[PDB]
């Protein structure tokens, strides 16, 4: 049980989804996979222990880089401690543990055990980790700022607390009984047909169509399609794919195999989901819950049970050839058979194994057979330095088998949470294209969360971004998450619930604003007295105390700074919020500056933002930085979410907007001199200048590569000291945006050269081809993405831009000259697309 019920009111109000229910079910994998998962849950929780895992101290084995090396000049870092308005620093060898550290504090005063805290911050510098490899002490290095740490004693475990637990040779057929809607489209009189697919991860095995029939509200044919494929040769996680054409209308699938490996039977009437107007929403076995308005169809089956010699020398070329080529390179049936028939040297290279697995005919049972047998001798694999690229590519929709899978996940076991953390976004899209709900990565991923809470945290919200807004994956993901909160204990199941009223409360006023400046570019008085008068309403008597930064879950939020919030000047209306820092430890006046906007999918953006990060961290492993900032952004319901304010930044159109502003003119010289202004000494000025020709450089990169580089000045910004960066990525051409107002802080204006500039395309080559030698993990990463971030897609020509981007198959000089035209496009041009914008404000 009873107290044991309003903590399951609790969790489904904290996840967006009532998991108990059972209307869109017609069979148990949800309630049995909950189920499923409460021992890998209890184990991990076990398992973890306690003093570290309440302090979370995040932390990375990654070498430290050479530029951040340079920043230490003495082999030896300085660290202010404090214990309240008593303070000192301390000379410390980048090699120090913390209790070492601490051993050296002890000595040092006085002439039981308590923890460095940072100021201001929920994190700690606590294990058995050299402090050279804290992740904020290396933030604090790469922006020439000093290490505040206060010393308080660890958080009591108690607070962690978990709550109790107390838990055939048959040809294959289906009878097509007929469908139904209540109201019909289009209205005039259209002809319908039902196609009947057998499917395994996209490759399709048979399919079977109905003689067609007048489209109305019912149609019945009471067919039987008598399949060619084998009740027997059928293979786990192959659905039944059924889909209404007249083309394409409607669509459902039917998992053929249960969770039990027991063949489906008997009779289903199917709520299917209606066209956008591929992609993962297509895989589904979810049923659409509104049946009120859906389409639906009905079906019947009832059919029990079921659970070397030495290679030539020009093949061994064919067959590397094959092996050794992007992800998205298509085989030929002279590919596939090559593959398969030299299965056991394409199992000593990792790379095959993605070519190889999807050369297999899933649709027979003698071959999956040896396939398993093939996965028997994993020696080589199993050996294999972790390629996320390759790990990857199994995970994603063209593969099915579920031991296929299995292998992928057991090579990210070996990820530490540093990396964990790059990925988990990806990963957690992953979980669409597996075929049942609990699977190894699932499970893999509620270890991972329970383990550490930073992602624990980052879990919960991508769960609970995709949770709110898909309903063909919300169900799945509603039993993950569950899972996880009961797994989390208490400390975060009350942080998270501070956090998701906060933000249930604030887009709440967030959409009433967009009701009262309809568009009108202008944004009313009235407007801010009301949004003043609102969040005043707000704070007084309902909004938490303070709260943990969704994007930066080390931030405690305040009180809110009512003065300085707002609502932007957009067509949208976000809202332009600051929050005071919750705590008294920390060492600014500075807010919290958070943004809450509505009206974008903003899934786009957290994917984009992410593959920068693991850009950044690419280019890491090449000792260089680009000073890309990808702020903080979240998915939090539909088409709404909120966004990090990057502090002291404005828009490269305000620059020109503020000297002239005109309809639309541009000038040259007037960047420059904004950071004069904003540069108290000149030194100052040339780091600007410097941060500068890196940031560009990088936008310049990574924008094109995922062809994302045509865009408007207002949507590209930089900070008062040099950071450039671009935003809101929802949202003749050219390949990035390269004004003539950078290059004159290159040292060029128009056809010349210069010190800055030589630099400028030497930075930029660098992180190009650095980016090439991770070709196949972004061509991957953009590859998902497109297919469970966006709408529809063209499964070739969408994907396959940015092979063309990456110069794949050449050498590094042909590309080097590939990139450096590509600049040399934004100089023929210089303001042309810019000026461009405003123009077709009428076509
Ligand atoms: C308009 O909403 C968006 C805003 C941003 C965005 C991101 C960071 C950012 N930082 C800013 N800083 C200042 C001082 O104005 S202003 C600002 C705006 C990024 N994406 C969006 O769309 C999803």
């Amino acid at each position: 049980s009873e107290e044991s019920q309003a903590f399951q009111r609790q969790l489904t109000a904290l996840i967006g989804y009532d998991v108990t229910d059972v209307s869109n079910v017609h069979d148990d994998e949800l309630e049995f996979t909950r189920r499923g998962l409460v021992t890998p849950r209890m184990a991990e929780v076990a398992s973890r222990d306690p003093k570290l895992y309440a302090m979370h101290p995040w932390v990375t084995s990654k070498p430290l880089p050479e530029y951040l090396w340079k920043k230490i000049a003495n082999n030896c870092i300085f660290i202010v401690i404090h214990r309240s308005t008593t303070s000192q620093t301390i000379k410390v060898s980048p090699d120090d543990t913390p209790g070492a550290i601490l051993q050296s504090f002890f000595t040092k005063m006085a002439k039981q055990d308590f923890v460095l805290r940072v100021c201001g911050r929920d994190e700690y510098l606590v294990g058995e980790t050299p402090i050279k490899n804290f992740q904020w002490v290396r933030h604090c290095l790469k922006n020439g700022e000093e290490i505040h740490v206060v010393l308080d004693t660890p958080p009591d475990p108690a607070l962690d607390e978990v709550r109790k637990e107390e838990w055939c040779d048959r040809k294959f057929r289906v009878k097509i009984r007929g469908i139904d809607i209540p109201v019909l489209p289009r209205n005039t009189d259209l002809t319908v047909f039902v196609e009947a697919n057998i499917q395994h991860g996209q490759q399709v095995l048979c399919q079977r169509r109905t003689s067609p029939k007048p489209f109305t509200e019912e149609v019945l044919w009471n067919v039987w399609l008598e399949f060619s494929i084998k009740i027997k040769d059928l293979p786990k996680g192959a659905l039944l794919n059924l889909q209404i054409y007249c083309r394409l209308l409607y669509y459902v699938n039917l998992l053929l195999i249960d969770h039990r490996f027991l063949l489906r039977r008997g009779e289903y009437v199917l709520h299917m989901w209606q066209i956008s107007g591929f992609n993962a929403d297509k895989l589904t076995s979810a049923t659409n819950p509104d049946k009120e308005n859906s389409m639906s169809i009905s079906i019947l089956l009832d059919n029990h049970p079921i659970a070397r010699a030495e290679m030539p020398n020009q093949l061994r070329k064919q067959l590397e050839a094959i092996i050794a080529t992007d992800p998205l390179n298509p085989l030929t049936a002279e590919d596939k058979e090559l593959l398969w028939h030299f299965r056991y040297e394409s199992l000593k290279h990792p790379k095959a194994y993605p070519k190889l697995f999807s050369s297999v005919k899933w649709g027979q049972q003698e071959i999956v057979a040896k396939t398993y047998q093939l996965l028997a001798r994993r020696e080589v694999w199993d050996q294999s330095a972790l390629d996320v690229g390759l790990t990857m590519q199994l995970l994603d929709c063209n593969f099915s088998d579920e031991n296929v899978r299995a292998i992928a996940v057991q090579k990210l076991e070996s990820l530490e949470d540093d990396d964990v953390l790059h990925y988990l976004l990806q990963l957690v899209q992953a979980v669409k294209f597996e075929p049942y709900h609990d699977s190894a990565l699932a499970r893999f991923l509620l270890k991972r969360g329970l383990r550490n809470k930073r992602i624990g945290h980052f879990l919960f919200w991508f769960l609970r971004s995709e949770i709110a807004q898909s309903r063909h994956y919300q169900q799945r993901f509603a039993v993950i998450l569950e899972a996880y909160l009961r797994g989390c204990g208490t400390a975060m199941l009350h942080d998270f619930t501070q956090q998701v009223q906060v933000i249930e409360m604030l887009q709440k006023v967030t959409l009433d604003i967009k009701s009262l400046s309809a568009e009108k570019y202008d944004v009313s008085s009235q407007v801010i007295s009301q949004l003043k008068q609102k969040l005043e309403n707000l704070q007084n008597s309902q909004l938490p105390e303070s709260f943990r930064v969704p994007y930066d879950p080390g931030l405690k939020a305040g009180a809110l700074a009512i003065e300085k919030c707002k609502v932007m000047a957009s067509k949208k209306k976000p809202l332009w919020l600051e929050f005071k820092c919750a705590d008294p430890t920390a060492l600014s006046n500075e807010t919290i500056g958070i943004i809450f906007k509505h009206g974008d999918d903003l899934r786009q953006d957290m994917l984009i933002l992410q593959i920068l990060r693991i850009m950044e961290s690419i280019w890491e492993t090449e000792s260089l930085d680009l000073c890309l900032l990808p702020y903080g952004c979240i998915s939090t319901g539909d088409k709404i979410g909120m966004i990090e304010i990057v502090k002291d930044a404005t828009t490269i159109a305000k620059i020109q907007q503020s000297t002239v502003g005109n309809t639309g003119a541009f000038k040259d010289e007037v960047l420059n001199h904004w950071l004069k202004e904003k540069s108290p000494t000149e030194e100052k000025f040339q780091a600007a200048v410097e941060r500068f020709v890196y940031s560009c450089a990088g936008y310049c990169v990574a924008t094109f590569v995922l062809g994302i580089g045509d865009r408007h000045n207002d949507n590209i910004m930089i900070t008062e000291t040099g950071n450039l960066f671009h935003i809101d990525f929802g949202h003749e051409r050219v390949p990035f945006v390269l004004t003539p107002d950078f290059l004159f802080v290159m040292g060029t204006s128009g056809k010349k050269t210069s010190p800055h500039f030589q630099k400028f395309q030497d930075i930029c080559v660098k992180a190009y081809l650095a980016l090439r030698h991770h070709t196949n993990l972004l061509i991957i990463l953009f590859s998902m993405m497109l297919m469970t971030g966006m709408p529809q897609l063209t499964s070739k020509e969408d994907i396959e831009y940015i092979r063309d981007a990456l110069t794949v198959g050449k050498n590094e000089e042909d590309a080097k000259k590939y990139f450096l035209d590509q600049i040399e496009v934004c100089r023929d041009k210089g303001w042309t697309v810019q000026f461009n914008w405003f123009l077709h404000l009428v076509l």
